[PDB]
DNA sequence: ATTCTCACACT
DNA sequence: AGTGTGAG
């Protein structure tokens, strides 16, 4: 009823394209590096940026070129392009590595290609017996934050995390094997060899949040990056929400946390608490309102799915500017391109994970619409056969070409998008 | 001119 | 089925 009956981690990879490819190229280790695509236009678009370069101010999204003006050092390494569209492989790959590390010690909602919860509440428990009731030493800790503490009556990084540490571990109840900071700090020691783990069997590094739900475990992890966790306990939470931004929680980056802001008249996730759930209904509708109730108090109860493996395996392509696709041939070129880069991925997934896409889902933008797609058609997914799913997704969006000429495409199209869903055992 | 996934609520 | 929001 306090939101402490679960124990739910959230582990990310530090800047992960970078090091994928730092593990691969020993030349950028410890260096600003970032990861590319599509070097023609502006020197190509950043979607991963080491620590070192982010000191620079180096961010994603930026083009290489101009991120080579706040970091002139700054090294590059380039993704892999297939069939004229930026390929990931390498990254699906070794993210397969880290799940399946993850995997061994608890059952895992995966929740991007970098990021994955982990509900421990059973293995705690089984940990808490194990354990007989002897204290936990901080030797258990080496890389965990207490957020909060220390507190109450040294001036480097390492010297404060110890001593939070210490002053938890001092209050720590290891008597009562019910008592809910005793269990995230058992949680806190079993991501500790999680994440020892990750790094010996990949060399990977990775931060993570221990907390009692999804929504405290992701801010938490967010905390104390690079390479560190944080706890963080019911009773952090008052603290933390005071001055906690309300975009920063995880679903209210976007529209609705700006109404909440905007309706409500408030800056900060702890100003929630003074509202009924009923206004905050009344505001937000039944759902939405009863969550942000129980959210301000730290408490949330979406829980970690049983998911290893995505839903929908979908392949696009933007078309800006005057790239523009304008006649059919275009169209159908691209079609067959993507349709391939499709094929080639639902076959690797029907051999290792025992199943088949049985709807294909087609979309498309026009040059001139606002918004990431203009139009969705569906239609049967019957074969693995890039021929055929180009051939049928071209047959789901030809009637949308507004031209009277046959050969021409009108409106020109700025995005093709072919996505395989609703899945079968096989 | 970032681009590219993937999930889910609502209808 | 088709649209819209959100996040990595
Ligand atoms: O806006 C985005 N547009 C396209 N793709 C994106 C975007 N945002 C994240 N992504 C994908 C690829 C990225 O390599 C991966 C890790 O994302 P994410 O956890 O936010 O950052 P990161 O691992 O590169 O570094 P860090 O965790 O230290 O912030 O997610
Ligand atoms: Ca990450």
């Amino acid at each position: 009823a306090t939101g402490q009956d679960r124990v739910v981690a959230l582990v990310d990879m530090d800047c992960f394209f970078v090091q994928v490819e730092q593990r691969q190229n020993p030349h950028l280790r410890n260096k600003p590096c970032a990861v590319v695509q599509y070097k023609s236009w502006k020197g190509g678009g950043i979607i991963a940026v080491s620590y070192e370069a982010r000191a620079f101010g180096v961010t994603r999204s930026m083009w290489a070129d101009d991120a080579k003006k706040l970091c002139p050092d700054l090294l590059l390494a380039q993704v892999r392009e297939s069939r004229g569209k930026a390929n990931l492989t390498k990254y699906r790959e070794a993210s397969v590595e880290v799940m399946e590390i993850m995997s061994r010690f608890a059952v895992i909602e995966r929740a991007s290609i970098d990021e994955a919860y982990v509900d421990l509440t059973s293995a705690v428990q089984e940990r808490l017996q194990k354990l007989q009731g002897q204290p936990i030493s901080a030797d258990l800790l080496p890389s965990t934050y207490i957020e909060g503490l220390p507190q109450g009556p040294t001036v480097q990084k390492e010297g404060m995390r110890k001593q939070g540490l210490f002053q938890w571990l001092d209050s720590l109840q290891i008597d009562n094997l019910t008592s809910p900071d005793l269990q995230l700090t058992v949680g806190a020691v079993i991501v500790e060899e999680m994440r020892a783990a990750i790094e010996r069997e990949t060399g990977f590094q990775c931060s993570a949040g221990i907390s009692h739900n999804k929504v405290l475990a992701k801010l938490a992890c967010g905390l104390n990056k690079p390479n560190r966790q944080t706890l963080v306990s019911h009773g952090s939470v008052p603290q933390l929400f005071s001055q906690m931004p309300i975009r920063k929680i995880r679903s209210l980056g976007g529209k609705l946390g700006a109404s909440v802001i905007e309706i409500l008249g408030i800056e900060y996730m702890g100003e929630l608490t003074q509202f009924t759930e009923s206004q905050l209904q009344s505001h937000f509708g039944e759902k939405n309102g009863s969550w942000l109730y129980a959210m301000c108090r730290g408490i949330e109860h979406d829980p970690v799915k049983p998911r290893q493996l995505p839903k929908t395996i979908g392949c696009s392509k933007n078309f800006p500017g005057k790239t523009a696709l304008a006649t059919r041939e275009q169209v159908q070129w691209w079609l067959l391109q993507l349709a391939q880069e499709l094929e080639e991925r639902l076959t690797k997934d029907r051999n290792d994970n025992d199943r088949v896409a049985t709807q294909l889902v087609v979309s498309i933008r026009v040059q001139g619409d606002k918004r990431l797609s203009s139009l969705r058609r569906c239609c049967a997914l019957t074969r693995y056969d890039a021929h055929k799913m180009s051939h049928d997704a071209f047959t789901v969006i030809k009637n949308c070409n507004t031209s009277g000429i046959q050969t021409e495409w009108s409106p020109p199209l700025t995005m093709l998008f072919l996505c395989a869903t609703k899945f079968s055992a096989s």
